[PDB]
């Protein structure tokens, strides 16, 4: 049940869209969360959060909770919808829900986050948060000592498997192509890593796996020949999709999808900010998601209002 | 009792560098960092964290005291130590303490911290916490409806009197000099606000309460009067003092003592980086100095090992 008016209105319910509805309760300005799925954003997706600092290990679910809760605690209201069209006129912003509610406001903060491509194979879902996983800086750490499968051979995959190549005991690298397709410089971090290999012009067919992910099987795509390796991880990175559409002619979009933004996470529009995962940027983690947040409703705060 | 060498040394103990801290650990990379005083850095010396999304309300130091537990849960060795000198060579970084002993790392993040500068007066000790304090940010939400002062004139003062001025019933500016030295947009929003007045020419005697501050004495420059203000809180904003001089000469520093640095947190020398208050930037919260020792580490770890 939202109401007509709110100062802020945030797009997206996770740790960005919420640390600024925090930022914003606690600036004296009325908020408002849509959030179509669950609060907390993508952290509810994952097992255990570790490195979200004064939390040494807590459940992805729980956190985001108390996210949320936080949210909450200082005014914000979240509304469980779906927007679907954004528009703005001299000074206010609106957005149509997807219960044809329309909502006017001051100021727009855009945290929608950027979505992981998936593989769309038997065991991809089943093994989330046991062996399977989109975020090598989240989870790599719990994957010291193992066996791991990246599969993907772009800019992220490349450079991920060299982060985590210091910590997982090897690497096994399933590439589409017959070629990767990650910079040079990329590519050349990873020779460095004798402990890690790499299978190209090849699919995932299945993860397999008892309690935990346990195998990978892997088929050629010019042969069809299956092969079986002994894995307790996997990490997808076959690309990410920026939930940027309805601001898609609104504001300045880079080639990828993701939105560009000044210092303050401004937008070219005034009053439209970007936050989080959805932005352009280098480093996609719940903290650096959180600091957006609270730098554009601060900056907010000061310059429209 | 540092060792003879760790991945990463990190100068600072605060959260910039404890947050660092984490991600090194939690990279595969050994992790050294220099407090001289007080694991939390200076979150220790506030009252209560509204704003560190997950805790609704927390005691400055026991947060400070969760930073540094999760930074040792995962590794990281924090020595009680001042740094007192920093050198370099071709590939490893090197910090002299206040023992004498010489620490060497492969990488170096510089996370001192920017402290207030103090008025020096009767009751700004005694009371901070309980009525004084230097964050408008961090503090405001918590004189929603009083009455307060807000001391100094400058870029700082300024800017934080308006954002204070949605939440406060009333403040009081008392400025040193005979006018306002903030730049003219930041003074122009400040008339906006009508529950704001400037006290020209004057400076604060000292600072009274019982349990908590109950009035500030301000007495006049030119002719000493001295004048009794009811307030319930005193905002301190005569100006910051990035913790810079460790680099003085080493890397890129700005007019104003704050370091210089890229997108990756990175300084103009290579394996050195500049994350939380001491480097240039706009806002200086917990939030965005966790995500600068993220961004920084992050990027340290696949670039330099
Ligand atoms: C790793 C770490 O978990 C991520 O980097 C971090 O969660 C990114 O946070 P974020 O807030 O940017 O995005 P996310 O955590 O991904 O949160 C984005 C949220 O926005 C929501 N959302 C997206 N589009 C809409 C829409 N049109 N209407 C309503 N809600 C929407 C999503 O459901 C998601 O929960
Ligand atoms: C508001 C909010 O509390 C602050 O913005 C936030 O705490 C800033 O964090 P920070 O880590 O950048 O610095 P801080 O929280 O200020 O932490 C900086 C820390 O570095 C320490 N420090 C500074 N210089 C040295 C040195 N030469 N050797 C060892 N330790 C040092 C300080 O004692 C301080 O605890
Ligand atoms: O840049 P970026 O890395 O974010 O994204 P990207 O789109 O640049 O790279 C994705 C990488 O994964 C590969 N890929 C795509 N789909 C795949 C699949 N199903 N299995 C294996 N590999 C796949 C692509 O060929 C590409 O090399
Ligand atoms: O930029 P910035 O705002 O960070 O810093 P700044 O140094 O630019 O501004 C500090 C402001 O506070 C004033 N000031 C300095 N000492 C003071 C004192 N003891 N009492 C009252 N006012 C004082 C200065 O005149 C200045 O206007």
């Amino acid at each position: 049940g939202p109401k007509d008016y709110y100062d802020i209105l945030i797009i997206g319910g996770g740790p960005a869209g919420l640390t600024a509805a925090i930022y914003a309760g606690r600036a004296g300005l009325s908020a408002a969360v849509f959030e179509k799925a669950l609060e907390g954003g993508a952290v509810t997706q994952t097992h255990v959060v570790e490195n979200w600092p004064g939390f040494i290990r807590i459940e992805g679910s729980e956190l985001g909770e108390k996210f949320a809760e936080h949210a909450k605690a200082f005014g914000a209201e979240i509304i469980t919808a779906e927007v679907l069209k954004i528009s703005y006129d001299n000074e206010y912003k609106y957005v149509e829900l997807d219960n044809g509610k329309k909502v006017k406001g001051k100021v727009l903060i855009y945290a929608t986050g950027a979505v992981p491509r998936k593989l769309g194979v038997p065991g991809e879902e089943e093994f989330r948060g046991r062996g399977v996983t989109y975020c090598a800086a989240c989870d790599g750490y719990l994957f010291s000592g193992k066996d791991i499968v990246v599969v993907g051979g772009g800019d992220s995959a490349c450079d991920e498997a060299h982060f985590l190549a210091k910590m997982v005991k090897s690497i096994t690298m399933v590439q589409n192509l017959p070629y990767l397709t990650a910079a040079k410089v990329l590519q050349d971090r990873l020779l460095e890593n004798k402990n890690v290999k790499v299978i190209l012009n090849s699919l995932v067919k299945e993860i397999r796996g008892k309690d935990k992910v346990e195998e990978v099987v892997v088929v050629n795509n010019e042969t069809g020949e299956e092969t079986v390796i002994k894995a307790e991880g996997v990490f997808i990175y076959v690309g990410l999709v920026p939930k940027s559409d309805l601001l898609k002619g609104i504001v300045d979009i880079n080639e990828y999808g993701y939105i560009k933004t000044d210092e303050n996470m401004e937008t070219n529009v005034p009053g439209i900010y970007a936050v989080g995962d959805v932005r352009e940027k280098n480093l996609r983690q719940i903290v650096t998601a959180a600091a957006d947040g609270a730098i554009a409703v601060e900056h907010a705060a000061k310059k429209y209002f």
